[PDB]
């Protein structure tokens, strides 16, 4: 396989189908990306995520740079082998958790430090955990932002996304088997989100992602933003919608032209006891669930459906057993999974439109 | 396959292997059974109990007695559908856990009233959950106890026995399909020891369980009483050491003539990061393990050691990710199965007396 190919097979309004290729494997596109938080996808074996349908899957930088220490990762063989994953893995650039999940941060325009990370730090860290898909270090914007702020944010970006692209590119083993991906800034501010992608695309990237919409603005707002500025980016390469999101999100979001997307809401969510259903989520923690002898969802073809009682996983998860979290995880990203093929298939059959309408009459029933 | 049909294979000094043959499934014996806390082995798909060699598993009485409910799960269709496990399940009588977890007990020649459990209701509930081998209910004596006090205690247990035993075989499907254990007491005291085996082989019962030493009294002292009190117990039935143990306490039990087997320190320990190996216990939060790529055990077969290393399983433990008791419950569950594959092939070829010794002189190195 190449080092990167984006083909489209099928379209249908924005929305496209298609297959990223990358040395470690062929990726379904649009697709899911369970998330990895420090080297693992919460509560399943690497085994157990691949058995759901998942092609890729995305790996946290700050958590891993702090423990176990990339430096660390890179002696004992890489991200892959040490978590036992072969396929391809994406890796967040570090730069949005050191603003939520750090102290002491102090930004200026080199990078960030906090209790150093730079682009040029951050491309070295991916390339340590042997990342496939590496993301460029950007600012993200707080929401709301004002005009002034949301602009000088997305420049900043804009130098910093040249200076993430040399890096990679100084790197030969990185810039021969890995990929490189921009994001888009400007907050839902029109005229920014278009300097943000004529910036990106004079730089040149295999994928462009969309930044800073996953932060509280609602469905709407998202959806108003994504409808002017994934045209902004070029057609011919992959469009990343980066933390979104629920299943409603991202059927709009492929109507709209987004071809990747990540969320932690099947694997967090699952721990808490909210399971997807093609009938709406429900919370099994309910009482009302304390006799019920069907599977999660009547019709998901998941291991844990073919098996294992709404009754039984109540059960566990009121109890607080590590079971209970293991097997809503493994429906949970099954369900994603079952959602992208649907999606998929609809796409190649000029049917997604129906499709889009049949799935959110019965989800909101 | 009968209710229940107990062979003795091959025998070795006092040591016995063979298999025990119940409607539900074989039990090669020696056997362990790993322990079931609240309907789950923690941190185990049943398939993977199943992986590890297990024939049986241990139902604690106590908490689903509580939670989800003895008469709920019988509604729901008993404990093997509501789990998932399809084989033999061992279920406790209750009588440990209300003393030990409960508050506000009151005990009386009845039965034991807490924050009522008798040998009748008992000997129900663990026909409500369907279990396949079923333990009389008894009063477990403490740890250090004066004669007159083991005596009072041992008595009563015995008058226990009886009633569990014509509760048992007043209910007609029980009787039928399961088997009934009585379980000898007597604390240290050889004579106590000696009446209590003869009270319960006069009631008759599918099985004797040795009562009362897994209290904290050592191994020498545990291994005392065991060589005088195993010979009291019929020697065609299967002999059955409740709560024990470390790999050292199995492996000296059966030199002494015990068949089966039950602890929570595999399961328990692993999720505190205690792995079993050839070697000896480790600890693998230890930073010694931080950049080790060998498997938690060199010979290991468990799918745990064909794919992931201690440093893995290190940084898992520290962050505590679930994944982490997840491999470690695993592995240490294997890794008993395959004490007992050894036990059983060496008695059967009549040089387990040489694996004893050759498995102390390596595990204690
Ligand atoms: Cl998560
Ligand atoms: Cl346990
Ligand atoms: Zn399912
Ligand atoms: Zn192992």
């Amino acid at each position: 396989r190449p080092r990167f190919s984006f083909s489209i097979a099928a379209r249908e309004g924005k929305a496209r189908t298609g297959t990223i290729e990358m040395k470690r494997g062929v990726i379904r596109t649009p697709a899911f990306m369970p998330v990895g938080t420090a080297a693992t996808v919460k509560a399943l074996k690497p085994e157990t995520v691949r058995a759901t349908g998942a092609d890729i899957i995305l790996g946290n930088t700050y958590h891993l740079m702090l423990r176990p220490g990339a430096e660390r990762i890179a002696k004992l063989g890489g991200l892959h082998s040490f978590m036992g994953w072969d396929r391809p893995i994406l890796t967040d650039s570090g730069g949005y958790q050191v603003m939520s999940l750090s102290s002491l941060t102090k930004q200026s325009e080199e990078g960030v430090t906090f209790k150093m990370l730079s682009p040029e730090r951050s491309i070295e860290i991916q390339h340590l955990l042997g990342s496939d898909i590496v993301m460029a270090f950007d600012e993200c914007t707080p929401y709301p932002a004002t005009p002034s702020r949301a602009a000088s944010s997305m420049e900043r970006s804009m130098r910093w996304a040249k200076r993430s692209r040399d890096a990679f590119d100084s790197r030969k083993e990185q810039a021969e088997n890995a990929a490189l991906f921009g994001i888009q800034q400007g907050s839902v501010f029109e005229n920014l989100r278009q300097q943000s992608a004529d910036a990106l695309a004079e730089i040149g990237f295999d994928g462009y992602a969309v930044g800073g919409l996953a932060v509280g603005e609602g469905q709407d707002e998202m959806f108003r933003v994504l409808d002017f500025s994934v045209p902004m980016l070029p057609d011919d390469k992959p469009h990343y919608l980066m933390g979104v999101g629920k299943p409603d999100d991202i059927v709009g979001a492929v109507e709209r032209g987004i071809d990747m997307f990540d969320c932690v809401l099947p694997t967090r969510s699952g721990r808490n006891g909210q399971a997807f259903t093609w009938d709406g989520p429900i919370n099994i923690r309910n009482a009302r669930f304390s006799e019920d002898l069907k599977p999660l969802d009547s019709e998901c073809h998941c291991a844990v459906c073919q098996k294992f009682s709404r009754a039984y996983i109540h059960h566990l998860i009121r109890a607080g057993e590590i079971l209970g979290a293991m097997l809503m995880t493994e429906h949970n990203i099954a369900f994603y999974q079952q959602l992208m093929q649907k999606i998929r298939d609809s796409i190649s059959e000029g049917r997604f439109s129906q499709f889009a309408q049949d799935f959110r009459a019965r989800y909101f029933a």
